[PDB]
């Protein structure tokens, strides 16, 4: 009899629903058998970890690798560090990166892990030392070819590097066993950029695709929210494309071009400078450039969505829950055709609906096209499979090299989409497909198709 | 004493008789010491697999893997299931594959494998569990830095699945350790393509070489006999250069062009799908396209070769033994320059001395040229390099890279039978050298000059 | 009590003494712990060799792998078997390797390793049965992702196909382990050519810095001493690129041109041809057609530099100490404003010194720059890192290709080195950094911000 | 070739090439010659950085060392010892010397030494660990229970190896005899800490019954010891076990000894005991009873005992290293003494031996003072090592008495083979003792050398 698992429960009920409400079983009955063979997970190994503290005191944690489907690649997916931190929480992630990397087209696989150590308040020679042992028992069950961890909650760069430079130490082996590592240390160009680009690079793929060739981000016009790595990067990518970044917007209100024009990328860097040192947009229209009132207009306490005006494409980049159903509809008046989600959950299910009932309602392109984060915010994890693929080969792509990749890893995510939505949710003749509803079962499908032709079930 | 092992002995003689009528051993007779020690096998493992049929029945067959020479390389070469299978068997085809491999200029060594287990009357359950038992062993030997099989008789996409599956089970590492993978877990794209267009590559540089770069398959009339995927991928690849496949056949008849033009890209298809309806040439010629006398013309019974006209190109890809010593010929006649096996064996022994004593007898571009299977299709074996360098990054590459290489590793396959001809069995002056001989020995050279390198002898 | 470690004690003297003339230890007083941990090998072998003579008699001989550092890759370095060898001589030449090879960019650590054997009068048959004893222990601790050796003094091709060998028996796996490899087995195109075109590319990337990119190689008139292959391959690549090669000198005299005019590649491939035949230059100018006076004219004892004239660039890549501080003065004086060293020791050190102070009192393209041995004739290891990166894929690349890549690396090098010294030894306005103290600083704190990322040292 | 200076080294190998010289061996096996070539040589040295933090949080470097010497009669055998003079030079000595030591237990243990110049001098617990767990780390990757099995010495105990000993089974995940000296409920052996103490005592007690042709025995004698740690105090115990006085312990700051003729005893052998655990001196217990007492004690600062217990029978320095010179050695001359080994690793100077050794070869008898050497004599705690072995293998834990029954046979034919290979080798005049220090070099290095010919090591 199994334990409580909460977490995880919903996140398999989740995808359950999605695969009945749809095609998929009057096709194929069997696939319910993969469903029950691919949740339970392959491996999962639990591991006491005793750190020493500053003041010398022992202290004892709980370690985890969900190890869940390793049938499209080696097993891939974050480490997180946080109190919270238990199986059912690093199934339910173990679970849901199986189908979210399946989606990539990348040779990857599926887990999870971490601790539940809490960084806060630590110094970084406790973390140091937990990671010293983290790894000293994590190191036996992974590797570039087994096991490939990173970065999540509570590990980033510094994390990476003492779990890195453990299992040197201990397995005397140079390879790609983590990502998220140092630029001179196996670590990849067009990492910073790599959620940024990867949005504009899948909703080019959706214009052409609604426009057959004769459009793209070129004349564009680009509502955009946040000012991070994510916000900045994506605009950046609108601008060298020919077309406008029209708003950026931080917590506290939204900076809005007054009229025709864009952002340009000095102006850009500024914005990112500032952000830094932890400033807010509200900050910096007192000076030049931001001062020019022909060209910029801040408006506090909004999120953009309203002040822009007219727009082509939308894309949240700054939180969850950042476009309402109200924001939703604004937007389709508006005249903006086009919407993905740079941050993750970004749009309501409100919102949502909303998208996909106009989409229902309108044949080609003229409706809204929608696309959920899952898919088109995934450069990160594209970007992830550059650097272990140049740490095979140990040698270092260009920024060029990368970047083209990078693009074409998202037009194998864009396709999966589309084409597993016209397979299992057909719309009809001149609709475009749901790439949301697409995206939700092309990773359960490709991962089933795998373990079927492995034997893994029959 | 040595056993009685009839195939291997007299692919030995072939390999010997090839090599003593040569200039080989009178520049370096030392390699004579090499011809003692390669032929002589690296390692052997053979073990009993115990399985379990439909019945609840214990079954025992035996377990194969013949691997033979790694100096310029891991062990390749394929696993075949067929109830004659035996040491001596393996012990050729595995020999044969050293040299083959070789031949191709890729880092690629010498084996077979395999069983006497019999796929015939088995539920795909028997053929499941069969390959979970041979693998449980074959495991330990293999791995893609060491031995990298792959399909051959009775083993093809089910089998390779199969065997993988439990290859990551015990050895929990995903890796380029069999070829021929599905697509979504890591086989090549081009991997149906690859020995028809290979072949057309092949030819390519056949042209270049023999007119000096002056012609290629642009303007040219190719002969194509068989119907199936070399064929049809062949005759595609040769309407893509420019150049008019005048031909197709297969068991029960021939359908030609009709005085000038070619078939369409369109029209490989139509026949293509009715290939795989399993249905003849004969009987979709009551229809359209093909009923257009104006364009196709069918022949029951007969073999295209003298009903083409006059041709620059033959390409047999039908079957074993489709061109006589009267149809060599013929084509002799018709003016074609230039003949290479898609098919294995596709040409009588007539034929080939035929094209031989026509090469000895004109020089230059006024001579029939052939190129033998070992050479001219070795584009399944090619696109086995590059499924495996995939493999290493876990990243796929396009069509158009895939393609694009195959020529390449095309170019170093003709290069080495070609200079090799010119050092070891050289023609006179104006002659072109002998595609047969240097094939059947820049295999050996390539492995024995390696092998001395390596101190394999001295 | 440490023992008496001479060659390493003063190699460990030099860099604690160029990274104090520098801001490094002011801008990052931390890093002085670094430079204690890096300085102490992560791990040494010592082993006993026993070995057979053709007499048949017992010989012994010690073998050493220093792995010193492995934080930017797996530990690479060569292999030397010279009677001189000791720890100490070995682990100088590993720390320095570590730094040198930090240089290129690549994913390589640092090591060296050998033993005392002694090959001068030693039979081809005891060479591999030492190789094969030797490398029996060795395989133990090496391999593609742990340590990649090489050759030195006592060990080219013939010993590292010996050692691939045995390590390929022991391991039974085909890998890129060793560099230095047979081009059937493993080797690479662009190893000959490695540091003649390694220099030349580095030395266009100079020009392209220093005139804001508008010049490059072409035009300029090129100063080369020597006639070996790299001085040779150094003379095809300017040419290649739109230069004029005006010298190039054996030990006994120097070919050079009357006024404009350039050595024509056939040129030097008579150049080469009599170079292979232990000819020398003053030989072949009796005949066509170095005879005709107008083009060239041999001056015998002399090197180029005083009778070259005007010129623009100084390629020494013959012997040591074949630039003095006077032949400084006249390169300065002819206009020469970029010098590179592809012979290691090439220019004195009152001609280092002579070139600095130069290039200190003259701002901008006024100077003349020196490019030092460690970054300029980098090439051979760049190549060494491209070796491995297509044994990691079983897959060769084409000479245009290693070519491309070449240059990229030699790009790197450069970057590393001016954008050092840019910052831990700022220039004046207007002034070029020093890439001597640019190349002797970069790899010590690449590594050693490394071995931080990674916990090695806090 | 470049060679480094290791003095230490060169010394112990020059001085067994002449042992062996000077004696009937290489005229009778000229072949032996091209083994001494080879086994000087060592089969494999690990050397490593070892980077450690102290309880400041400070980044700390040492060097770490394991010298794999030889291995044809089993798997390395031999301690890690944790001093800041510690280099290669010292552990290659060290190692060369533990091989023909462990040859003559007659049980299936090579020969190596490894170690750190980690000082644990002013160290807490919390660093010791903490460096433990560092060294072992690469350590970890060289060693195992049918490769390496390391043990205790100088820096290095009962609590280091505990240390070391997690940190392996932690990273390997085995639990296994790849260390001795361990804790008795974790896979130690009883009678390890009695052992050398013990040995030296039995094998003394072999050399008193040949000397006398059966008539003596330890009943009757004094015995002058030198140390009070482990092997001084149970090698003490022993000779007051078996009917013999001692009449002198000693530590760094002085001797305390005897008046007139009686012995210690158990009781003050166990206090001198606990005064060491907590590691207070001899001078520090003299001034309340029962040592104050000046009719049976005398304390003596900055002396070592041997001239001030006067006349003696036997004498077992169980001090250090170098505490015995020919100054020393003509005192126990005149004393009387006529028994005389180690309890302490190498506690005779050459001087000593070559001083004992030439007084054997005079005198005929029970005249001659008999020296017994260190690779013969004080085996006792390396043969418990590899009962240690044999019990973490047999997955077992034998008594006192089988252990001490195995001990006690060890040590009996360990002086049988070293008496009988110089009696056939090196052959003694008439009455005159057979040299156990040329013996015992022998008859190890033949077993060593023949086991490593027929292993193909030379030919």
């Amino acid at each position: 009899n199994l334990p409580h698992e909460p977490e995880f429960e919903q996140a398999y009920k989740e995808l359950a629903s999605t695969l009945e409400n749809s095609t998929l079983f009057q096709k194929n009955p069997e696939y319910r058998k993969a469903l029950a063979v691919v949740s339970v997970p392959e491996r999962v190994i639990q591991f006491r970890v005793v750190w020493e503290d500053d003041a010398g005191n022992v202290q004892v944690n709980r370690g985890f690798r969900v190890q869940f489907n390793s049938a499209l690649g080696p097993y891939k997916g974050g480490l997180r560090f946080h109190p919270s931190v238990n199986l059912s929480i690093l199934k339910f992630l173990g679970f849901e990166q199986i189908f979210k990397n399946a989606l990539t087209g990348l040779n990857m696989g599926g887990g999870k892990g971490g601790s539940d150590f809490d960084p806060k308040g630590k110094s970084d020679n406790e973390i140091r030392r937990f990671c010293v042992s983290f790894m000293t028992e994590l190191c036996k069950h992974i590797g570039a070819d087994t096991d490939v961890p990173a970065g999540d909650i509570g590990v980033t760069g510094r994390e990476v590097g003492f779990l890195f430079g453990q299992y040197r130490k201990i397995r005397n082996q140079w390879e790609g066993v983590l990502t998220g590592k140092g630029g001179s240390w196996g670590g990849s160009l067009i990492r910073p950029e790599a959620t940024g680009y990867g949005v504009v690079y899948y909703v080019e793929h959706m214009i052409a695709h609604a426009t057959n060739g004769q459009e793209s981000f070129k004349g564009k016009r680009v509502a955009i929210s946040g000012s991070g790595n994510v916000a900045q990067y994506a605009a950046l990518k609108v601008i060298e494309l020919g077309g406008s970044v029209v708003s950026l917007s931080d917590s506290q209100g939204s900076l809005i071009i007054n009229g025709e024009g864009s952002f340009t990328p000095e102006e850009i860097e500024l914005i990112a400078q500032t952000k830094v040192e932890r400033k807010q947009l509200a900050s910096i229209v007192g000076a030049a450039p931001f001062s020019d009132a022909n060209k910029f207009k801040y408006i506090a306490g909004a999120r953009p969505w309203v002040h822009v005006g007219k727009v082509d494409v939308a894309l949240p980049s700054a939180t969850q829950n950042e476009i309402s159903g109200e924001e939703a509809q604004v937007l389709i008046n508006a005249g903006c055709k086009f919407i993905a989600e740079g941050s993750n959950m970004g749009c309501t299910q409100e919102a949502i609906d909303t998208f996909e009932a106009h989409r229902t309602a309108n044949a080609g392109a003229a409706a809204i096209w929608y696309a959920p984060g899952k898919a088109a915010n995934a450069g990160g994890v594209a970007v992830s499979g550059l650097e272990m693929a140049q740490n095979s080969a140990r040698l270092s792509w260009t920024s060029e090299e990368v970047d083209a990749r990078l693009k074409d890893i998202m037009r194998d995510c864009f396709k999966n989409g589309l084409e597993t939505a016209q397979e299992y949710a057909t719309p009809a003749e001149g609709v475009l497909p749901s790439l949301v509803t697409g995206s939700n079962i092309a990773g359960f499908t490709k991962v089933a198709a795998a373990m079927k032709d492995q034997g893994d079930w029959w």
